[PDB]
């Protein structure tokens, strides 16, 4: 039931750093604030990653998205069938992530998620990156992926699957990480078990071109940023490179011309080519 993941929000030390590296280096565009996180964009939606302070240094919340009031209602039945705890979220949540109705709750371990119904869209204010990108490819597909570290991947599975709906694309032996979808993008959500102190290992944005992934490198690069060579994924066969965040042990993934979803299939590397260490 949950048709895909709409925006993300980070707790940061260094919001000075994310700002730069989101805008500058990434390419997306500032949207303002909404109360302590700054926001930006990468299409139509008003936002679609948030930043704000905290010294947590990781992803703060996941929206997940559905399509209309009366779906928000049916994960609301989902969840307490499934004896999930959740919460509504009220009028000053709702406008502060631009909303219409919002259903609070977390994954097992810890990740607080927010299921939405109906966002802000601003189609009159057309986006503008910050840096040279001709685009990034969103709408039915959301915003992207990431990669959720988890202790056990069997119960995280159980909850994602089972009483979020995702589905299980394939395997790859990193640790057998678990690809999931809830739509054509190959993956929203990637379950490991890896020893890493974060709730996520990173996100992802697809860019249009083969050139903005290019273009993106060098600018990362420049900044000495670069962890990862270009590359192509075995699995999605998405086409990019990882650079560090501002934040210790995130990384984000620019890439480009993932395939979609199908047959589960079990992978042995992570990598077709490329995806060098550095
Ligand atoms: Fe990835």
């Amino acid at each position: 039931s949950i048709e895909r993941l709409g925006y993300l929000g980070f707790a940061v030390k260094d919001v000075p750093a994310w700002d730069h590296f989101l805008t500058k280096s990434v390419g997306l565009m500032a949207a303002g604030s909404a109360g302590d996180a700054a926001l930006y964009r990468a299409d139509q939606r008003a936002w679609r990653i948030a930043v704000q302070p905290g010294e947590l240094d990781d992803l703060a919340y996941a929206g997940l998205e559905v399509d209309d009031a009366a779906a928000l209602e049916r994960m609301a039945d989902k969840l307490r069938q499934a004896g999930v705890a959740f919460t509504r979220g009220d009028e000053a949540l709702m406008q502060q992530r631009k909303v219409m109705g919002l259903l609070c709750l977390q994954d097992p371990f810890g990740l607080p998620l927010e299921i939405y119904y109906g966002p802000a869209e601003i189609f009159h204010e057309p986006f503008l990156p910050s840096a040279p990108v001709s685009g990034f490819v969103t709408g039915d597909q959301g915003i992207g992926h990431f990669v959720r570290c988890v202790p056990d991947t069997a119960k995280a599975m159980a909850f994602y699957t089972e009483v979020l709906g995702f589905v299980l694309s394939d395997i790859i032996d990193i640790v057998p990480a678990h690809f999931l979808h809830c739509n054509g993008r190959h993956h929203t959500i990637a379950l490991a078990a890896f020893p890493i102190p974060k709730r996520i290992h990173h996100f992802m944005l697809q860019a249009n071109t083969i050139d903005d992934v290019g273009y993106a490198f060098d600018r990362l690069d420049a900044a000495g940023r670069i962890t990862s060579l270009l590359g192509r994924h075995t699995n999605d066969q998405t086409l990019s490179f990882y650079a560090d965040t501002p934040s210790p042990m995130i990384e984000v993934e620019f890439g480009w011309g993932p395939r979609t979803v199908w047959t589960v299939a079990r992978h042995s590397r992570t990598a077709m080519w490329g995806h060098k260490s550095v």
